[PDB]
């Protein structure tokens, strides 16, 4: 009835960050690579702390310890929490099997908060940010970002960080409290498309939300 | 640079809304099919016409027609015009074969307007609303049904419906993706009634979107 | 609590959008003043009938007609309506009597809808826009009060075509009216006038004692 | 024409929060009035420092440092700052000395920053915040908020402040950045207007805008 309708965010905890690093089946690790990809989590573990979340860093390196982790997130109550989101950072050059486990880890994560697998959630916003090394993940109140359109560019990542999640970041950083998420999101839109010469790096969001996301401060 | 910086929707045309009926291999055709197809066609003439839209109609059982018109939306100058969309409709039956042809007509589409094929059009929005069956910056895409989730009338299909009933309502005031969103919930809880079911669209907008008069 | 928070605007009703033309104390009526007034109204009539609005429009020259009028609009029930407008449109020139006659008008127009004289629009929006020729008025909780100019400046003339104020609003109502929240419409006429040319700035003004925020959305047929 | 610009708030210096103390000709200071009096001078002054702002704060009762000071804020440049605030803070009870003199310094406040007057300023936004104990001040981008609309109640002064900058002082710490000011400041209106004998009246706030754009205080 309602066009200004919102996603209910004053619960006891806002939520869970989850950063995931993709880093098992890649071979030469350049510094670029690994730096970049710190300064991608560091900074992405700043702006989301100060819109509340609790921000958990794990890699898929130590596979013991993935299976406990994973496991945890998805099993422990989000009642009391707003929202969730995912954080999947990958790199650039990308072997095949690389590139091929990346859809199976995105796959499986999406998969634990579909609503069928996770009732805590239910009716609640969860935000997956996948930095690709363009997909068709599913779900109500599902908001599926993706650093880079079906076939477009991707800039190698840099010591400072990628494009994408820098020009996030920034966003974060300056409108997280102030914009609708999807507002914001279609800001890194222009941000990153406007950062051989290939005309763009045109990154995407897919929408399943019922309402209006905000970050307004908590109390 | 500026977090509420909008497409200039101020030129001479407003654009094309192109409305695509798809109909070329379905052979069960039930009243509600084609009377439905019709009211989500109607419908969605007089909302988009509300809009500044030129509407034009067409379907791919006239193969003759459908290359010259196709080749026309194509090739004519969008200098003087804000944006343009495509509406491809279709029905819930559907067979392979149908189902099929509904991929590829849409990938030919989508293919006409990006950048590469069509300057005319560059930096404005293209948008295509896409009612299922079973890229491009500037390009948002909305369809009847998010990826695996259920999809179903005399009086037309629930998507198109609610769409048109937003549009009518918020056209000229919301902007087009919070707009969307309001049938996002519309339709996922007229299924939940009559019966999760979730519409989606997938933004490439740089900016924001509003139909003001 | 929520930062968000609107009047609900889903009543059956959208209001009543009065417009009332104070002509009473005016001698010289030059055809720029007679036909900006009638351009005043008749575009606040189109405007506000777009956003739902039950127009009515009397002046204070039939003196009998004035007191039925405005006990009625006072006395009647707005429980099933979402807010109030009242637009008063005055003259440039102003003799004294004019002016001052102007001052205990809005007195009175506004002192009817405080909700201790009426209940009916207790916590509901009552949008005075005044076209000057008092601003202590200014008081009531959701009152909004919408002055073509601020205290000490200058005022544009009436034109053939209306008042720069009463066109600029009427313009962004048009464009804007269902899209922006009111205050943010206002803020926007501020700009537009402001900017008018034709040395002096004139600078229009609004007061709100709100509490909430104001959107003028469609309604449902239903 | 653009239904969202912003007034411009890429400055090098986000500009002056001055806080103002009128306290000169009052009599009976209760520890309510000069702890509460304190309470709301030091959280404004917390809120608008982290919004940016260079805090100054004096009072009227040194006579001598009020000339030069006053001076000083009117005088200096503000060609690289985005806005001016000015809070002007009184006591309850006032006698009508008091009372008087707080009209007659905050007629003058005002007077000194319309572009007539300071051209540093023109065009950038002047928000006056009153706390009232008349209402005709003027300019294009000044924005007025008052802590009581006119002849509505105040409620006391207390040892943990007044409803009116308390309550403006939270909404600042929790949406200063996020919000457009005057729809900030709504949320001051609706906060005290719903907020241990003699009272079953409310307090009504009020604030004028001669703004033309939106007025943001995202983080620089």
């Amino acid at each position: 009835f309602d066009p200004a309708e919102k996603y209910k965010m004053d619960h006891r905890r806002r939520g869970i960050a989850l950063i995931f690093n993709h880093e098992r089946f890649f071979w030469h690790l350049t510094l670029p690579e690994r730096r970049g990809t710190c300064a991608d989590r560091d900074n992405l573990t700043r702006r989301f702390s100060d819109l509340g979340f609790e921000v958990k860093c794990f890699n898929d390196l130590k596979a013991e310890e993935l299976l406990l982790k994973i496991h945890e997130v998805s099993t422990v109550s989000h009642a009391d929490a707003d929202c969730f989101v995912c954080v999947f950072l990958s790199h650039g050059e990308g072997n095949h099997i690389y590139a091929y486990d990346a859809k199976i880890e995105i796959q499986t994560l999406t998969g634990l908060f579909k609503g069928d697998k996770c009732h805590s959630l239910v009716g609640k916003p969860k935000i997956f940010i996948i930095q690709a090394c363009y997909t068709l993940p599913a779900g109500a109140d599902f908001l599926m970002c993706y650093s880079v359109a079906e076939g477009y560019y991707s800039h190698r990542e840099t010591v400072n960080g990628s494009w994408y999640i820098q020009d996030l970041c920034e966003m974060l950083g300056k409108y997280g409290s102030s914009l609708e998420f999807t507002e914001l999101l279609t800001l890194v839109n222009r941000k990153v498309s406007q950062r051989a010469i290939g005309k763009k790096q045109v990154p995407c969001f897919a929408s399943m939300l019922t309402k209006k996301l905000h970050f307004f401060p908590k109390s």
